[PDB]
């Protein structure tokens, strides 16, 4: 009946992984872009935001806030969350590691300049020594095209999204991880993901200084 | 019995202790006491991302707080009846997590920042989080946050109410429905037993325990 409506500002931020997941699922959606603090205050005043924050997604008659609530619902609805409780446990473990690394990268620009260089270095070492080894190992354990259940899940989508951001950081980091490289390609070639990667999709560019400034004005930080 | 791998402290394992206890599930704990203990877990292949919490349950070695909790909640029927009830539960408990994270990390803030960050936490409790949960309870008038049945949401929220009480017992005072929930949940036989002295419930982290954390986790 009604397309999901995504409420956020015009940036990756905390809404991009939802854009990826919906697109991967073949689900069309609309976006309503917040451009100012007054836009956000209006959502607040209208009663639309349980904790007075965005992301918020209107879907199936609900007003869902909190990134993980949104993604868990969409993943379940479009059978991207595994086939039983144990596969969901594997998915969750994998994607919370992805979330942890993703949060580090997300927040980097918001670091004090005297700290940013150490923090980036630390992110690169965790990538090389902690996270990419863990995911490579999963893929090597079973030899399958997907992380869990030998079928596409949200885990594959969330990890490939992150591989795109790590490439932006440093395209060398993935070089010693052939299986991750192969996953990136395979997933990128799925027709829904290929369309999402093409120009003109809702996929968002890296956040530049001006966008970061808009964020500070809109969310008041 | 599930086996919980963590240090002898609340930290990131306490919400799992609460949820297991609430569900009536007996568990065992293996306490890490040194960096060397953590290193053995890592070396033995027990930790996917070289971190704890880790829980051995039903043949899996599960890391990541949320993976552990989601598995336990589904297994013991504390995650609602369908994906829409799960959506409500998830939205509520991620709000709880956000607030919980601020309180958890308070002892680690630089000392020159701690005064400001406590005051911010009290402000958000008063003006953002407790209003939101009081609003949910008032909206339906039922004893439980979701589905008129006990769920993980009630348990995680009441755990947080105890920590907020530790911070400032006045913060809940204008929120009568949250007070009632706290009482009700605390009186359920499993939660009551967990709240009594000598249970696996952990105390507030003191300075000695925070020094142990730092040695163990090398920060
Ligand atoms: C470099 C900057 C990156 C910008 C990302 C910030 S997202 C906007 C922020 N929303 C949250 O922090 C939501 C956190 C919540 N845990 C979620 O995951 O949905 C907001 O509404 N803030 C308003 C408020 O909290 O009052
Ligand atoms: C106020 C004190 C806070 C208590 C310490 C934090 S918990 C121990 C820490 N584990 C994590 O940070 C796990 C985060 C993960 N997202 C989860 O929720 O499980 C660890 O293993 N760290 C070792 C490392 O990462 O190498």
């Amino acid at each position: 009946a009604e397309k999901p409506k995504l409420h956020y500002f015009n940036a990756r931020g905390r809404m991009e992984s939802t854009r990826w997941l919906l697109a991967a699922a073949g689900v069309e959606f609309e976006e309503k872009f917040i451009k100012s603090a007054e836009d956000l205050d209006k959502l607040r005043n209208d009663g639309y935001l349980m904790f007075q924050q965005v992301p918020m997604v209107e879907i199936d008659g609900m007003k869902l806030v909190q990134t993980r609530a949104i993604l868990n619902y969409i993943a379940s609805k479009y059978n991207l969350y595994g086939k039983d409780i144990k596969e969901r446990a594997l998915i969750d473990m994998y994607i919370e590691g992805i979330a942890d690394l993703g949060e580090m990268i997300l927040l980097l620009p918001v670091c004090p300049p005297e700290e940013k260089d150490a923090k980036l270095a630390l992110i690169k070492e965790k990538i090389k020594n902690r996270y990419f080894p863990a995911f490579e190992k999963v893929l090597k354990s079973h030899g399958q095209d997907y992380l869990v259940g030998n079928k596409l899940s949200r885990a594959d989508i969330h990890l490939v999204e992150l591989l795109y951001y790590v490439e932006e950081l440093d395209s060398s980091l993935i070089s010693s991880f052939p299986l991750l490289k192969a996953l990136k390609t395979r997933i990128s070639n799925l027709p829904t993901v290929k369309k999402f990667l093409q120009p003109g999709s809702p996929r968002k560019p890296p956040m530049d200084e001006k966008s970061l400034e808009e964020a500070r004005k809109i969310f008041r930080f």
